[PDB]
């Protein structure tokens, strides 16, 4: 078996290999990339997402989210407090202010130490889940707004047409902005392009060891676990690498820089933080290999998680038994 230690693999496709997205994902998995839960794809030098980022300041962040932490340095939850709308221009200025700016540091490792030491004592503001795209319409390769839809994949594989659409989201980040431990909705894949700015550091657990993370999570967030059998679907729980090591949870870490893609694989738990002002674009996608993961995916039915319109159909077709109880959590 390829990549038996579940290392995060880095790919350097040629511009020829960059034409066919599906085929390259399949290629990565033939080399065992999926065993890590996460991969890095460096685009060919010929490729550009768009000409410049000089004209993005007028994008509105309708609902910036202030990420307030509770708990201990290495084991904490976060909640999102809604703040007033601001433009990307205003957000960038806020990100660079003394209160919110990245501190002096030697290297990514030093910044990572500072993140886990001090994250809980601040509440950075995140522009997350903003519907939209920064890919030029003429960017033909790996354009996150032009991927085959999950609905079309489900139909190709299972013979059934379903409602739903699948569009990208933009994330404007600053120092310490944080994404909690999670898999994707319906344990889908995700792909994330870091368009501009400062890096994003990621942690990931191999899909074959996901349940180990879940078991640790139930022990570390015992109240949350009693409230919901899939409370990580709430995307609020953080566990540091030091704590994962102490508990023998297998994982890996890697820093994504501007101009690089990351792909998360089905049931690959991940979490991470941003190093300073940045902009990423992301979207879920599916392959034939996803179907079995979709069929087995845990669901939140306590009602916290509350998800996209499009997910109804996935649960309805793939998890008909769960569909009655799940949709009650949606309404
Ligand atoms: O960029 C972020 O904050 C979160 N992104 C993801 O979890 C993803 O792309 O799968
Ligand atoms: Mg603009
Ligand atoms: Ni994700
Ligand atoms: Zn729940």
């Amino acid at each position: 078996a390829q990549n038996p230690n579940c290392n995060i693999m880095i790919f350097h496709p040629t511009k020829e290999e960059f034409n066919d997205f599906d085929k390259y994902i399949a290629y990565m998995e033939s080399q065992g990339a999926h065993r890590a839960g996460l991969a890095k794809i460096i685009p060919p030098k010929e490729w550009k997402a768009r000409e410049t980022y000089d004209n993005i300041s007028e994008i509105l962040i309708a609902t910036p989210l202030q990420q307030v932490a509770s708990g201990r340095a290495g084991v904490f939850t976060q909640y999102h407090k809604k703040k007033k709308a601001m433009t990307v221009g205003e957000y960038r200025h806020l990100a660079n202010s003394k209160k919110y700016q990245t501190p002096p540091h030697q290297n990514f490792e030093d910044l990572e130490r500072k993140y886990w030491k001090n994250r809980i004592y601040n509440s950075p503001i995140y522009g997350a889940d903003i519907s939209g795209s920064l890919f030029d319409e003429n960017t033909k390769q790996w354009n996150l707004g032009h991927l085959g839809t999950i609905q079309d994949l489900l139909e190709k594989e299972c013979g059934v047409v379903i409602e739903g659409v699948n569009t990208p989201y933009l994330y404007f980040g600053m120092w310490k902005t944080t994404f909690a431990w999670h898999t994707e909705d319906m344990d889908l894949y995700s792909i994330n392009y870091l368009h501009l700015g400062e890096p994003k550091t990621w942690y990931v657990v191999p899909p074959e060891h996901g349940q180990r993370l879940e078991r640790l999570a139930r022990e570390l967030f015992p109240g949350s676990s009693r409230g919901c059998g899939a409370f990580l679907r709430h995307k609020v729980a953080l566990i540091s690498p030091t704590v994962l090591k102490e508990n023998g949870i297998p994982f890996n870490r890697i820093t994504q820089e501007a101009g690089e893609f990351m792909v998360t694989f089905p049931y690959g738990y991940h979490a991470g933080f941003n190093h300073g002002f940045n902009c990423a674009e992301a979207i879920n996608f599916a392959t034939p290999r996803w179907i079995d993961y979709g069929k087995m995916a845990s669901q939140c039915s306590c009602g916290e998680a509350r998800v996209t319109f499009s997910m109804d159909a996935f649960v309805r077709i793939l998890q008909p038994e769960r569909y009655d109880l799940w949709k009650r959590g949606q309404d």
